[PDB]
């Protein structure tokens, strides 16, 4: 049987008060009839606006990002402050992260290992580049990027971990990748958790696609059997964020 | 006679929801008597709580940092997020962004330039390493780093410009720049903004000294003529904060 699903909500860096009150309504009416965990992650400035308006039982709040700790890091938000203000999930690694401001394999696994070390649920991102892609590197590139983050974990840490496989050619472009492309990823990334840090590890390990995600092409990825749900970008901004929720039914 | 004064507190990626709570009391009971601008710049998390609880009306609230635009940008605060919920303040190029997350020159300079143009009082920050310093370089920096920004900026736009001058080896070290170090350097910044620029932007340039400030040393920082006052680390979380306010007097 497939573990838990989740359909998580990456704002990425948008909103306004009154665009994210009307959208927080949308998400609280729909009622979820299935068992789903469902993340949101907004700007860091709308987590408390957010924690006051969210209802919808189904749902926790995320971060986009943190650092480890906290200090002399002028612009930057650490763990203990996500946690003293009641938020225990995070993304890291994030191609835009990866890409833009410097995060290396070394940086994003740190990042991991003192995230499970404080307690979140970690939504850790992988993934190749269309470089990558046509070079035949993607199996490499993406078992690099997680055996990185392995090698800070403990066994018992693997139960915080969720992977996001987002191809960064899929990333905001319109270019989904297909299912079949999708669940040759996420199987081949299964195996090697089996293999390299349990069988009991891997079959609750959730798995998650993102890249393009919209509420049409979302039952036809949920439908391979090692996709666990969802990352989603542009289209969790707007009120079809309710189908794609419901495509992990 | 000198322009405004500023006493900025920027408490780097500190704070508990507890202890803000308790200083923002402090500072609120503090009445201050004479015209003075004090700026409080709180980690994005807690600027909603410092909003509902500061309450002196000599305060405003500033970002610790931000991007110019929003978009797919994972883990970052824009400039038209922050002003959508009440700040236009904002500090920029602080020395801990420029050494750990790779701000050059060139990018705090669009930074300010974008802060600008979207009506945000900036606080821009430059300074010499140790390194340079002793190379006898610190009027070399400074000035470059000035005029990368002044290159990007027209002359009206000098009205939402603080310089903050921090020398790096001077932050958080407990080696606070004497009193005629910090005035040698202020009074060459404004002579070069007074030829460069114009004679009236100078003599309204607000100049802050920033590094191991306490309350202690203080009043004889702001006795100098060049010195408008003061960005603050480490003794911004204390409530000697109040008697470094009280020093611009
Ligand atoms: O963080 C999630 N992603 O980046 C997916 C982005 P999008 O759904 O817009 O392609
Ligand atoms: O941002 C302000 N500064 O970095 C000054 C730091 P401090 O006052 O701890 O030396």
């Amino acid at each position: 049987a497939k573990p838990q699903p989740i359909a998580a909500a990456n704002w990425k860096c948008n909103g306004t008060t009154a665009s994210i009150e009307k959208l927080v309504q949308v998400f609280n009416e729909h009622t979820i009839s299935h068992d789903v965990q469902c993340v949101v992650a907004p700007t860091f400035v709308h987590i408390p606006l957010v924690q006051a308006k969210l209802r919808n039982p189904k749902y926790v709040i995320s971060a986009q990002n943190a650092i480890a700790k906290s200090g002399a890091f002028t612009g930057e938000v650490s763990m203990p402050i996500l946690k003293d203000i009641g938020v225990h999930w995070v993304i890291l690694g994030h191609s835009e992260r990866r890409t833009y401001y410097g995060e290396t394999d070394e940086i994003v696994a740190q990042k991991v290992s003192e995230a499970c070390k404080q307690g979140f649920m970690v939504i850790a991102c992988i993934g190749e580049t269309l470089q990558q892609r046509e070079a035949n590197q993607t199996a490499k590139v993406v078992l690099s990027q997680t055996s990185a983050i392995a090698a800070k974990l403990t066994k018992d840490a693997w139960n915080q971990v969720v992977l996001a496989y987002e191809p960064v050619w899929a990333i905001g472009t319109g270019k989904v990748a297909t299912p079949e492309q999708a669940q040759e990823v996420h199987l081949l990334l299964r195996k090697w958790v089996s293999e390299n840090i349990g069988t009991d590890v891997a079959a609750k390990l959730r798995i998650l696609y993102g890249g393009s995600v919209n509420a049409a092409n979302a039952a036809t990825l949920y439908a391979k059997p090692d996709i666990n749900g969802f990352l989603v970008g542009g289209a969790s901004l707007k009120p079809e964020f309710r189908d794609i929720i419901d495509a992990t039914r």
